[PDB]
């Protein structure tokens, strides 16, 4: 703090990789939710700020996170969106919970190091 963009990316990238590595759990999250394609027009009435792994990656790659907490906020946004919109025993919700478990384990030592 100040953070160099490429060093911040290098430090955080493993934690995002860890989420992508989860198969099948990352699959609903590797791309944006498209409510039009899905036929769920209610989605954006509940999820005001969509977030997904492809968007986090793009932002990590293009200097969009000045500070590590802005990345952490985006990961948590993606989770909270899925946990608010979906039934607790749904696939998406269960898969989300797994990514959150993985993320909590990966991020702690990285934030401390930064």
């Amino acid at each position: 703090k100040i953070f160099k963009p490429e060093e911040l990316r290098q430090a955080l990238m493993p934690t995002l990789e860890a989420l992508y590595r989860q198969d099948p759990e990352s699959l609903p999250f590797r791309q944006p939710v498209d409510p039009q394609l899905l036929g769920i027009p209610d989605y954006f009435d509940i999820v005001k700020n969509p977030m997904d792994l492809s968007t986090i990656k793009r932002k990590l790659d293009t200097g969009q996170y000045q500070e590590p907490w802005q990345y952490v906020d985006d990961v948590w946004l993606m989770f909270n969106n899925a946990w608010l919109y979906n039934r607790k025993t749904s696939r998406v919700y269960k898969f989300c919970s797994k990514l959150a478990e993985v993320f909590e384990q990966e991020i702690d030592p990285v934030m401390q190091s930064l």
